């Protein structure tokens, strides 16, 4: 959820 959910969130975007 923290600074990690940006780095989850964006790998969505490298998905």
């Amino acid at each position: 959820k923290w600074k990690l959910f940006k780095k989850i969130g964006a790998v969505l975007k490298v998905l």
